[PDB]
Parts: C-alpha cells; structure tokens; sequence
C-alpha cells in the first residue's frame, strides 16, 4: 500500500507483460493472456478519480474483424458474447486492485445488474470500457467493488452495477 | 412461431454442432455458438412444465478436461474457467429454449439480475453442470430464468434473472 509514483496508462505490451505475471511485482494479480484478454490499452488510471471519487480505469480493445469470438459465436452472425464485455470489466477491477499494490491472484466473486442494451459487430472500430470504483478494501482478502460501462464507437451499450473482484493470497 | 424443431427430452454433441450449423430448428430458429464458444456437451434434461415456477427446467453438462482452451490462457500460471463462459453457457440455454418451444429468430442476451461466485473450476474437475429454472417465457419473443453452475456437484454460482431474447432482425 506504499506503492506511489503510478503509471496512468498501458500499452499493448505491458498488458501483456501483465499476463505473464511480470508487470507488477511477480506477487501481483496477473490479466488473462492470449484469447482470454479482452482489451488492448490502458487510456487512464486515476486513483481517487471516478464517478464515486473511489478509482477509475478507462481501456479500449479495438474491434478487428478477425478476433477470434467472431468466428464461432454465431457462424455466419458475427457478434462479440456480452459475457467478455463483463469480464473484460472485472479483469480491470482486479488489474486497479494490483495497480494500488495489491497482492494476490484474482477471482470475479460477481455482479448485481448488467444490461446488454447493444452489441458488438465486427464492423465497429472500438470499445471502451469505464470503471467506476465504489469500494476499496485492503483486508485478507482485497477486495474491490465497482460500476461499469461498456461502450462501443462512443456509445453506452452495457452497464453493470457491483462488479465484485476479490486478490486471494491463496487460491 | 417456428414448426421445424426437432424438439427432444435431451440432446448429445452431435446435436449440439448441429445446432451450431443451423440444422437442430432450422433456418428461422436460434444456433448454439460454436467451437470454442459452446461451453456445453450435451443437454441431459429438458422438461416443458418443469422446475420452480412449472415453465421450464433445463439441465446441461460441461465435461472438463485439463486441455480445454480456457484453462491455458487464464491463467498463466493459475488455470480456472472463466465464470463469464459458465453464465454464457445459461444464456445460451435459455436461448436454446426459446427455440425449443418454437421461437423464431437469433438469440441475443440481455442480462442478469445478479450473479454470485462461490467457487471456482480447476483443470483436475471432472464436470460443470448447469441447472435453469424459468421463470417467465414470452412467446417480442424472450425468456427470464434463474441458474445454478455446479462443478462436480457443488453449486459454486448462481444468476438470477437471465433474460434472452430472440431476434427475427438482429
């Protein structure tokens, strides 16, 4: 909880440093890798910052008509599953937790409401994902507990209320 | 409505890739997703009058081995399911359903009350069961469940108010 002097953004490559467990320190809560990873920046990281004044991260995957979801869901009707959008969002929970130094390795524990209001084509150029921060909490178990959006070309078209992501010492 | 579905108790893998390829409900019914998006292997029980609220029950199994594709990737070093491809797997059953009873269109999800996970899905699990109750099926055709994701037995998540619709225009 020392941890000052932050990055407030990520490229590709340390996203995918992070996969690999080697962007924070090796005791850090690592992101999915390869098909699981479901963005490829971090825009911005604010401590305090948010819709809550409790943390926000903002990130973007850039939709390529070849990403691989594509392809199979549906055959012939191409659109991303809601349910990558979700995790996408509590990836990012679990990335901030780490970000402030937190250590452990990352489990979703749930939601309340998500609303897919829209979809994802592959003729989109972006997502955005915004997550707004409700609750930090440092205890055995960290735990982070936060609202999201996802939008896709500028627009709102997911919203998920308590995303809840707990770092576990031990799994 | 939709009068070409092949409308079964329960269906294998092979129904499934049918499924996929269109060829379980027709060219006006709802496919599963295929390849690494089908997070099922077989339906073992759909029952029309059944479960909780007496307007569908149905129960589907994910056989688990430590090579799937998931395991690999989330992650390094740490390999468990994604809960978001479990909660996939019951909107593509309630999804599934819709059809099932005739339903004409594309699925598309379009949310969830609430999720809790409680537990989790390690390479050396044997099987995840998914459990649906429905609860409301509107035949602007849609349908409102609950579900329970159980591995090797153990509930380990529930959602409730899994809500799919299907759409003639997507």
């Amino acid at each position: 909880n020392a941890m000052v002097d932050k990055r407030e953004s990520y490229t590709k490559e340390d996203l995918e440093a992070s996969g690999r467990g080697e962007l924070f320190g090796a005791g850090g809560p690592p992101l999915p890798a390869g098909n699981m990873l479901m963005m490829d920046r971090i825009v911005k990281m604010i401590e305090d910052g948010g819709s809550h004044n409790k943390g926000y991260v903002e990130a973007e995957l850039d939709i390529n008509p070849d990403l691989w979801f594509f392809g199979c869901h549906f055959i012939g009707d191409p659109v991303m599953p809601g349910c990558l959008g979700l995790d996408a969002m509590w990836q990012l929970v679990g990335f901030y937790l780490g970000w402030l130094g937190g250590e452990g390795k990352g489990r979703a524990l749930g939601v309340g409401e998500v609303k897919f209001t829209g979809q994802v084509l592959p003729d989109a150029k972006k997502v955005t994902y915004r997550i707004n921060f409700k609750r930090v909490i440092m205890r055995k178990l960290i735990m982070g507990v936060a609202d999201g959006e996802v939008l896709v070309d500028g627009k709102v078209i997911y919203t998920a209320t308590d995303l809840k992501v707990g770092l576990f010492k031990d799994t």
